[PDB]
Formats: structure tokens, sequence, C-alpha cells
């Protein structure tokens, strides 16, 4: 029926429907640290998030997404191995039922407890729906989060998530500024990848940064509350949202830093 991450619907069904599953530059994979290249020749990331509008907040089923205004150059990102500006549409997780999985990449088969997307696409496109046709269309930066002490920009996010417990719901959610979820560092690992669910359209540049940002336990719980279904139908909790690492195939993963 439609796909999920269950045992009937989950990622090893997904090439049923959508056969570029087991495509070439299928995203996440595992990031070996030992043979990743060092390139001296891409240049530090620009973020610009100091004019990001925030609309709203949405459990689509498969996540909770927070979406902006992407109708201008507001939040922006630029620079590292892009050409172009890439404005920010809306950034979600990907998390585990428990602390020792949920993160999508994994580094030196390290998994983290989740995982954050913040999804941008290439203003020379005109639209999301026409950046996901081609080959630089769209660029995400992942931060992973390990288990430790809680983080003070996330809690915004974390005490609207009652009000969307279930899918299709929605809430404004406006005012919040992602720049309390960066880590302190901006060194990351760059290589070309897809979209990690359906439709895994091979339009992405990813840039997954080296440090991890940490969350409290009791941050992470309240993610494991939200609900796969629709109101009013049985209980599944929204947990092991995250696509297990692919093949790398003819890809070379490159470093900012050594
Ligand atoms: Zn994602």
């Amino acid at each position: 029926h439609h796909w999920g991450y269950g045992k009937h619907n989950g990622p090893e069904h997904w090439h049923k429907d959508f056969p570029i599953a087991k495509g070439e530059r299928q995203s996440p994979v595992d990031i070996d640290t030992h043979t990743a290249k060092y390139d001296p020749s891409l240049k530090p990331l620009s973020v610009s998030y100091d004019q990001a509008t925030s609309l709203r907040i949405l459990n689509n089923g498969h996540a909770f997404n927070v979406e902006f205004d992407d109708s201008q150059d507001k939040a922006v990102l630029k620079g590292g191995p892009l050409d172009g500006t890439y404005r920010l549409i809306q950034f979600h997780f990907h998390w585990g039922s428990l602390d020792g999985q949920g993160s999508e990449h994994t580094v030196d088969k390290k998994k983290y407890a989740a995982e954050l997307h913040l999804v941008h696409w290439n203003t020379k496109y005109g639209d999301f729906g026409k950046a996901v046709q081609q080959p630089d269309g769209l660029a995400v930066l992942g931060i992973f989060l390990k288990v430790g002490s809680a983080k003070p920009g996330l809690q915004k996010v974390v005490d609207v998530l009652d009000s969307i417990k279930t899918k299709g719901k929605s809430a404004d959610f406006t005012n919040f500024d992602p720049r309390g979820l960066l880590p302190e560092s901006l060194d990351y690992w760059t290589y070309p990848g897809s979209l990690t669910t359906p439709p895994l359209l091979e339009c992405v540049t990813w840039i997954v940064l080296k440090e991890p940002i940490s969350v409290s336990s009791e941050q992470v719980l309240k993610f494991r509350k939200l609900n796969f279904n629709g109101e009013g139908e049985p209980e599944e909790l929204m947990v092991d949202n995250w696509r297990p690492a692919q093949p790398l195939k003819n890809r070379q993963i490159k470093a900012s830093f050594k």
C-alpha cells in the first residue's frame, strides 16, 4: 500500500513503487572517515539565516516539517561545494525508538540518536518542484544529534509537538530561528546523493556536519510520542523513520577539513 517504515511497507519495499531506490546515487551512506578525501579547494559554508521567516509546523505522516517562507532570499545557504544560492524551504528530523539508532548517515558505522535535515532549493530553478528534477537542485545540511545536555534552541519545537500529534495536523509556528540548531563548527563532508524518502530523486548535494549537537533524553522522548497514523486511527508511534545506508557505488566523499 503506501510507503512508510513498517515491516510491510518499509525501506526494503520502496523499489517496487520507486525503482530509483536501487539507483547509482542513493542516500544516506556510511561516512568512512579514513577514505574521505580532504579537498582544500572546497570553500567554507555560508549560512545566512538572520532573516529566516518560519510559518508552520506539520505532521505529514512520516516526520514533522517546520516550513519557511521561501518567496525571497531570506534564509539561504551558499559557498561550500555549491554554485549559486539555495533557499531554505523546511527542516525535519529522523529519529529512532532507542538512543542507539535514529540517524540516516553513519560515521565509521556509528549511528546517532537522530539527524536534522535543513532542506534548500537552487534558486536558478524558480521553485522547489522544478529543483527536484535537476542534478544540482537541492542542498541538504545534515546535523547529527547525540543525547547529553539539552539544546535550548530546540525547546520551542519540542513544546508544540503535542498539538500536531497525528498525520495531517499543523500549527502556526512563527518567529523560530534555526540558528539555535547549529553546532559551533561548520566543518563538513560532502557527496552527491538523493532524497532519503520517496520519491528518492537523485537531486541532492549533501552537506553533513562533522560536529553533532547535543539534545537531552527528555527532548528526544517527546519526538517518540508523535504518531504515524491520522486522528481516530489505531496508534502507531512515529519512531525509526530512518533509511539504512546505501551503497556508495561510484562516489567520492570529500572533506572540508583534515
Ligand atoms: Zn530527511
